[PDB]
């Protein structure tokens, strides 16, 4: 939905 | 950043 959040670097 | 986007499931 997030749209990969920025290739995974958005995730924490 | 995201808080895990709820473990993973909101990364789509």
């Amino acid at each position: 939905k997030l749209x990969x959040a920025h290739x995974x670097q958005e995730a924490x």
